[PDB]
């Protein structure tokens, strides 16, 4: 290949629109690909491919899919240094994002008739093939950081601000008025007396909550699969209750209803804030772990809610004269509370027994032992083991999942921004001053390929030897 | 930081050696000094080899725990601010900050079901009974069960990862200790105390990868030899004599 390139050989496609680079990639010929890369004419070799072909795509995507160790060299070619002295401050590294851009750029014609390329093509190709060693290369890291500081940070701080604009005045209202008291824009109704100090803050916060609820209703009606999501339910509850909490801005309302809606709103607000936090990378793996553990726990209540029924309905009969067990529902809630080890042995079992107040002493003490064995020991250890397994499984894929979250974030953001804006904020390179403020499988695969080549050569040799025997001269050693 | 705090507070604890001082300030500085002294002693202990891997484990677990408070401090806010509204007539929940501290204390399983929920309910002293009992169930599920099991799983993973490299890390600590000590002692002293040999009387008071690598090398040598042989055979064919079997 090097000899044929040194002479001016043409670079064309065939009947399958495959160039020689596609054939070298599909057969995992590493050395010829490295030769094509290290040479001149690499630019035309890169440009020669053609769209519309579901089998021979852009050379970069194919190189990511088949020979990632060559893509690593291709990326190493994109880090330029200055004085090559780590101590110098004018020593700066430049990163070039030449090969991560859209394939529709390489071709000169670019018809784009039926060809639509998704944003961040190279990084998505790396994610869909688990090329974690490529996603950690400094060029890709700087590419993602550039996208972030270019528009992602801003597009998400706007969302956080739009939510906090209703989240913060709610909390300010709660911790500044005594629960149970009626209040309107004029002040606090102390039943009638009217406390009027701090009325300005109260009015401002009541207006800011109302506007946020209205805009949330409008946005959600605009989005209206919908009822299936959980965020939709949470936000519907938040807006419906927050609009009632501050309703005395217009129409009177009983204080009981007002504060019983405030108690739900102030809880679901801060519970929904976690779904906003799960975007950022330093603190979004904990939300994944929390969700996994919560799902695993909820899938087992369909089973381990009959243990509670058994024990609660038996304790309702055995200990019926005591207040905690004086009703079926209260007796089931007390048994749920005793699940963590708070059994009240001395208050519910020993002291009534020494007063001759247990109707069934032997059964009551046998139930205590069987409960202690079954629920605070066996069931809780089962849950702990399940959680340990789930967290290990999540940690096994932490880095790839963390990077894929960011890639998907920016990919989704690109499909909604205007074209001219992306043109304006995008960059082609970056400059950095440092001073200023799975292997065993690959090995055995390679040696399998080597063994197959060995077999092929040995068979050719065997044929040659048989030819020798059938052509030679035999005179003195004839029979 | 630890040593700055220790010295600043220890100098105030014993200041009446020169200038008078109120007893309240003296003992409130003593309470901080006597705590940070014994907390800083562990950083001295972490050098010795028989007991320095536990400090590594402690540090790893503590860092992992502190990286998640930026998240799981909003669960506490949610539950504390809702309990402040639902159970406001009770002393443990009579203020936002007290209500957030009580919720932090209830994280280990000390919920006070009979004292805060059942007995006020049987006296008709709960303002919102159904909501108060629903919050109890959701809290019990979310925090003493899910969150604590999450923390336990994280700790198990971290400790396994630390134990995977225990021996190498243990030896590297000693090597680095002595290396740093050598760069500061005087030359003649190192000459004086160094030895060249030692005498001991006993009586007196990752493999699979290496294997496949070796066999890869063997396979490459095999290929090279086979190619040389193929060339020799082609030479034989192009030099031999052919007379009776000609076409
Ligand atoms: C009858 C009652 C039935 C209750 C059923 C509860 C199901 C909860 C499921 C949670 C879940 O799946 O989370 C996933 C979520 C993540 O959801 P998600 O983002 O994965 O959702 C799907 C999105 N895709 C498809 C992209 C993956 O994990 C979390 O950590 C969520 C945190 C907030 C959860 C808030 C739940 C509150 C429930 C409270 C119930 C009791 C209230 C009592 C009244 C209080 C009054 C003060
Ligand atoms: C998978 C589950 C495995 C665990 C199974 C657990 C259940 C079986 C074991 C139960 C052990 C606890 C038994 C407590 C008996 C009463 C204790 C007591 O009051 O002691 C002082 C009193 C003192 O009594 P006294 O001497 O004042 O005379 C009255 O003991 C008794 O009242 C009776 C003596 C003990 C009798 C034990 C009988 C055990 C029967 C077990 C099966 C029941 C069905
Ligand atoms: C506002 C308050 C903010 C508090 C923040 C605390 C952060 C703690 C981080 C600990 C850590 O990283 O340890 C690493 C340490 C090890 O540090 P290290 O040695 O790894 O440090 C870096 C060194 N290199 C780079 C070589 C690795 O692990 C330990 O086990 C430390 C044990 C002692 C820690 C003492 C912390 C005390 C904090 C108390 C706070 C509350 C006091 C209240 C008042 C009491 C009055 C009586
Ligand atoms: C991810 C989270 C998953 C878990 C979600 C947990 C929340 C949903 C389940 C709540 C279960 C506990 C409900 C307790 C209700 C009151 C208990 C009580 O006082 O019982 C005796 C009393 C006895 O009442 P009475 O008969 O004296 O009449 C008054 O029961 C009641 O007061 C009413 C009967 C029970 C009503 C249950 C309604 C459940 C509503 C759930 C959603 C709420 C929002
Ligand atoms: O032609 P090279 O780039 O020098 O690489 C090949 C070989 O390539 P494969 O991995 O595709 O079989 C290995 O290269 P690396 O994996 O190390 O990059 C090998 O490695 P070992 O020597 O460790 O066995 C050795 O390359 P290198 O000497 O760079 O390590 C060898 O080439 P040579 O045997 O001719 O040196
Ligand atoms: C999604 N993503 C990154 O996060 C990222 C990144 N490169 C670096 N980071 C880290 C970062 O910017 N972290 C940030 N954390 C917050 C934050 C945290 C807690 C809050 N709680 N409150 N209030 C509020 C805000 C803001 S910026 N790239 C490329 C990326 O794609
Ligand atoms: C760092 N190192 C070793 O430790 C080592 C070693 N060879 C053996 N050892 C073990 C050893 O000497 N252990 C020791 N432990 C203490 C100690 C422990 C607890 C204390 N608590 N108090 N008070 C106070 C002192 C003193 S000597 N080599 C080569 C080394 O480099
Ligand atoms: C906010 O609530 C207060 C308390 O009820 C309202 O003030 C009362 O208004 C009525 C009607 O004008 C008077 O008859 C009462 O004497 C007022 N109470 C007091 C204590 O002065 C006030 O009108 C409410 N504000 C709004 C905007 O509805
Ligand atoms: C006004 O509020 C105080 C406590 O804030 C209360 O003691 C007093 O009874 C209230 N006044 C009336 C008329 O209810
Ligand atoms: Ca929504």
């Amino acid at each position: 290949v090097a000899l044929l390139l040194s002479h001016n050989a043409d670079i064309v496609l065939n009947k399958q629109q495959a160039s020689f680079l596609h054939l070298a990639l599909h057969n995992k010929r590493k050395e010829v690909v490295l030769t094509i890369i290290r040479s001149k004419r690499w630019d035309e070799c890169l440009k020669i491919f053609s769209h519309n072909s579901p089998g021979n795509k852009c050379p970069i995507t194919e190189m990511i899919e088949y020979l990632p160790e060559c893509m690593k060299v291709l990326l190493d070619f994109c880090m330029l240094h200055s004085t090559e002295d780590k101590s110098c401050r004018d020593y700066y590294i430049e990163y070039n994002f030449k090969y991560l851009q859209c394939p529709l750029e390489f071709t000169k014609k670019t018809p784009t008739q039926d060809v639509i390329y998704e944003p961040l093509t190279a990084l998505n190709a790396m994610v869909q093939n688990n090329r974690i060693e490529l996603l950690n290369h400094p060029v890709c890291k700087e590419y993602l950081l550039m996208k972030w500081l270019a528009y992602g940070f801003r597009a998400h701080m706007m969302n956080l601000g739009s939510y906090c604009l209703g989240l913060i005045p709610m909390t300010i209202l709660v911790v500044n008025i005594k629960p149970g008291m009626a209040f309107n824009s004029t002040g606090i109704i102390n039943e009638e007396i009217l406390d009027t100090t701090n009325s300005y803050l109260i009015k401002t916060c009541m207006i800011l909550v109302f506007l946020s609820s209205i805009f949330g209703y409008c946005k959600e009606a605009g989005q209206i699969n919908y009822f299936m999501d959980i965020s939709n339910v949470l936000e519907w509850i938040i807006y419906t209750t927050g609009i009632i909490f501050v309703l005395p801005l217009f129409v009177e309302i009983p204080a009981h209803l007002q504060w019983q809606c405030g108690a739900i709103a102030v809880y679901f607000y801060w519970m929904n804030f976690l779904l906003y936090l799960q975007r950022f990378e330093n603190c979004g793996i904990f939300i994944v772990m929390l969700e996994v553990i919560l799902k695993t726990l909820l899938r087992s209540t369909v089973v381990f809610i009959f243990l509670l029924l058994a024990f609660g309905l038996s304790f309702y009969i055995l200990l019926n004269l005591q207040d905690p067990f004086s009703s079926p529902l209260l007796s089931i809630i007390q048994t749920f509370s005793m699940m963590l080890g708070d059994i009240n042995y001395r208050e519910s079992f020993l002291e009534p027994y020494l007063r001759n107040e247990l109707a069934h002493p032997v059964l009551s003490f046998a139930q205590l032992v069987s409960f202690t064995i079954f629920v605070p020991i066996v069931l809780m250890n089962l849950l702990i083991g399940l959680a340990v397994g789930d967290i290990a499984e999540v940690q096994k894929h932490a880095s790839l999942k963390r990077i894929a979250m960011q890639v998907e974030l920016h990919t989704s953001l690109e499909k909604k921004l205007p074209l001219w804006f992306l043109r304006k904020v995008d960059q082609k390179s970056t400059i950095v001053y440092p001073n200023k403020p799975k292997s065993l499988e690959m090995e055995i695969l390679k040696q399998k390929y080597r063994l197959k080549d060995l077999t092929f050569l040995l068979e050719k040799q065997h044929e040659l030897i048989k030819l020798i025997i059938q052509k030679m001269e035999i005179i003195s050693e004839t029979e």
